[PDB]
């Protein structure tokens, strides 16, 4: 029975219930993420920015079932085109706006990766992707507003691929945490 999360802590408690088993009800998880109304005071601890690129800030390890993290995007910061390592990805906006550009998996032949579509994800909205759907790039294209997003990855993963938009060629990337549980982790 899905109830509205009252706070980030309540959300986390509900997520531990939704991931208690071995499968994932994507629509329920997305609905509860969307229903949490972002409260900046509740997540300020995790919102640690870097001047030069976006940061990944671990919030909860989901009793091993998921990584819940907060990504902090300075003005003009964005990601590579990337996959999600056979995991679910839920992305909820906590502050600002992000542009999500979708791409299909490349063919073996070296070719330009052409976007399928793009959209603007707005405060409190929750997007979903997995490798069966395709690849994406996420960007804060704002010149004046930092963005903050809440990401849930299940199962957790520490590597993925970045794709060269010019060729479709992929390279393995190891993701690093800027902080864990509010503590800077150099
Ligand atoms: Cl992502
Ligand atoms: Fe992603």
């Amino acid at each position: 029975e899905l109830l509205k999360p009252r706070t980030l802590a309540d959300l986390i408690r509900i997520l531990h219930e939704l991931f208690a088993g071995d499968e994932v009800n994507v629509e329920e998880v997305q609905a509860v993420l969307e229903a949490y109304e972002s409260n900046p005071a509740e997540w300020a601890l995790y919102a640690k920015f870097d001047q030069y690129r976006y940061t990944r800030n671990l919030v909860d390890q989901g009793n091993g079932k998921f990584n819940l993290m907060i990504l902090c995007w300075g003005e003009g910061h964005g990601s590579s085109i990337h996959d999600h390592t056979d995991s679910h990805c839920f992305l909820k906006l906590l502050q600002g706006n992000l542009k999500e550009t979708l791409f299909d998996w490349p063919d073996k032949k070296s070719n330009e990766m052409i976007k399928k579509s793009e959209r603007t994800l707005r405060e409190n909205q929750c997007a979903y992707i997995n490798d069966s759907i395709g690849l994406h790039r996420v960007e804060n294209v704002s010149h004046t507003e930092p963005a903050v997003s809440l990401h849930l990855f299940s199962p957790p993963f520490d590597t993925c691929h970045a794709f060269d938009q010019r060729t479709g060629h992929k390279n393995k990337v190891t993701m690093t945490f800027h902080s864990k549980f509010g503590i800077r982790t150099p």
